[PDB]
C-alpha cells in the first residue's frame, strides 16, 4: 500500500537550493529512517560554504512519511499512502519581526531510496535580524515549556481587562456621583467604595509619603497595567538578568496584594470578584517566575535536548478539495540574548499521481529533534535524529467496568 514500503530501513537523500536576500547556498543531507520506530538520522552539508542562516531555522524544511503510527491511527496516514509516487510539500515560514521563507518541496521514491528535494526563497531578512545576524542558539529546545507559556499570557492578558477595568470604575466614580459599576450592586459588594476609599489610589500609602498629588501617586490599578505588561512581554526571553527582575517585581505583588487582600476582607468588611482573581492571577504569576529560576539552577539536566518537553505538535487537517493535506504549527527559536525568534508554520501536501490516497482525521504529529556536531567534518554542517510520533485520536466509555458494575 506503499505503507509496505516503511516497514524496514529506507535510504534517505535531501538536496536543497535557495536564495535568501540574494545570498545564494546548496545543502546536501545523507541518511536513513525507521518508519517502525519513528526515527530519522542525517548529516547535512552546505556544498556552497557557510550557511547564511542559522542551522535550527532549515531543519523543518530539510520528510513526515516516517513518522509512527500506532494500529489505531493507521487509517490517517496520508504520507505513506501517497508512495511511492509521493506528495508535493509547499509551506510559508514567517519569521517574527523578520522575513519569511518560502518552500516547494517533491518527496518521492527514487530506486530504493526516499528522496527530498526542496526550493526555498528568502525574502524581506533584516540584516542584524536573528536569521541573517546568526543570532540564534545551535538547537531546538523550548526555553519555556508549553502549558506554563499558555498560562502567563492567560494570566496577563485576564489580568490587564481586570485592571482597566478598575482604572475605569475608580475614575468616572471619582467624577460621576449617579455611576454604577458591574460590580457595585450591594452595599458590601460594591467596587466604588473599594477603589473609591483611601486604599485605591498608591495604596493608600506613598501619598502624603509622596506629595499626595504626584505623579507616582496612583490608583492601583494603573500599577498592575503596567505590571502585567511587563510580566506579559519580557516573561518570554528566559536570561539571568530577566529571571530575578520577574522574581522581584512579582515578589512585589504578593506583597501588594497580601496587603490590599486583608484591609478587603477585615477592614472594609466587602467582596470584590475583580480585587480576589487580581489577588490570585499575582500569586500563579510569583509560582510560574519561581519555576524558571529552578529552570536555571539546573542548568546541566536541562541541557539534554531529548526530554518530551522539547516537543512540538504539527496539527493536521483534511484538504478533500485537492485530495491533500494542510498543516499550521509555530516554532520558537531560541537566541543568545536569551529572547525567543518565533517562526510560524503554514503546510500543504498533495499528491503526485493520481491514485487512491488516505485523507486522514485532525490529529498531530508530536516531533523532537537533536542537533549535533562532527569534529572530523571540517565544513558547515548538521547531524539530526528526529521522532515523529501520531497523537490526537480518541479510544466516550460508557462500557467502562467502574460504572457498569455499580449499575448491575
Ligand atoms: C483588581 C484591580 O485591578 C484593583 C485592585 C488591585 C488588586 C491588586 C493589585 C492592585 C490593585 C484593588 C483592590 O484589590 C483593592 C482592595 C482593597 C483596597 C483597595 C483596593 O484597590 C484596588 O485598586
Amino acid at each position: 500500500k506503499g505503507e509496505e514500503l516503511f516497514t524496514g530501513v529506507v535510504p534517505i537523500l535531501v538536496e536543497l537550493d535557495g536564495d535568501v536576500n540574494g545570498h545564494k547556498f546548496s545543502v546536501r543531507g545523507e541518511g536513513e529512517g525507521d518508519a517502525t520506530n519513528g526515527k530519522l538520522t542525517l548529516k547535512f552539508i552546505c556544498t556552497t560554504g557557510k550557511l547564511p542562516v542559522p542551522w535550527p531555522t532549515l531543519v523543518t524544511t530539510l520528510v513526515q512519511c516516517f513518522s509512527r503510527y500506532p494500529d489505531h491511527m493507521k487509517r490517517h496516514d496520508f504520507f505513506k499512502s501517497a508512495m511511492p509516487e509521493g506528495y508535493v510539500q509547499e509551506r510559508t515560514i514567517s519569521f517574527k519581526d523578520d522575513g519569511t521563507y518560502k518552500t516547494r518541496a517533491e518527496v518521492k521514491f527514487e530506486g530504493d531510496t526516499l528522496v527530498n528535494r526542496i526550493e526555498l526563497k528568502g525574502i524581506d531578512f533584516k540584516e542584524d535580524g536573528n536569521i541573517l545576524g546568526h543570532k540564534l542558539e545551535y538547537n531546538l529546545r523550548v526555553s519555556t515549556p508549553r502549558w506554563e507559556r499558555i498560562a502567563r499570557v492567560l494570566v496577563c492578558l485576564l489580568g490587564i481587562l481586570l485592571s482597566l477595568y478598575a482604572f475605569h470604575v475608580e475614575r468616572e466614580h471619582a467624577r460621576d456621583p449617579s455611576y454604577k459599576a458591574l460590580c457595585d450592586v450591594s452595599s458590601s459588594i460594591s467596587c466604588s467604595k473599594v477603589f473609591g476609599s483611601r486604599w485605591g489610589r498608591g495604596f493608600g500609602l506613598l501619598g502624603s509619603i509622596f506629595g499626595n498629588d504626584s505623579a507616582l501617586n496612583q490608583p492601583n490599578s494603573v500599577y498592575g497595567i503596567v505590571f502585567y505588561a511587563f510580566q506579559l512581554l519580557l516573561g518570554m526571553t528566559v536570561s539571568a538578568m530577566a529571571a530575578l527582575i520577574l522574581m522581584t517585581t512579582s515578589i512585589m505583588s504578593v506583597v501588594g496584594s497580601l496587603y490590599l487582600g486583608y484591609i478587603l476582607y477585615f477592614v472594609l468588611k466587602d467582596l470584590c470578584v475583580i480585587c480576589v482573581t487580581t489577588y490570585a492571577l499575582n500569586f500563579i504569576l510569583f509560582v510560574l517566575n519561581y519555576k524558571r529560576l529552578v529552570y536555571l539552577n539546573e542548568a546541566w539536566k536541562q541541557k539534554l535536548q531529548a526530554k518530551q518537553d522539547n516537543s512540538h505538535n504539527v496539527y493536521i487537517t483534511a484538504d478533500k478539495q485537492k485530495n491533500g493535506i494542510k498543516a499550521n504549527f509555530k516554532i520558537r527559536h531560541n537566541v543568545e540574548d536569551g529572547s525567543v525568534q518565533l517562526a510560524d508554520h503554514y503546510q500543504q501536501n498533495t499528491p503526485i499521481g493520481d491514485g487512491p490516497v488516505l485523507l486522514p482525521d485532525n490529529h498531530y504529529l508530536s516531533t523532537q529533534s537533536v542537533l549535533s556536531k562532527d569534529p572530523n567534518e571540517k565544513r558547515d554542517h548538521m547531524v539530526l535524529l528526529e521522532f515523529v510520533t501520531a497523537a490526537g485520536i480518541t479510544h466516550e466509555l460508557y462500557k467502562s467496568n467502574s460504572l457498569e458494575v455499580l449499575f448491575q
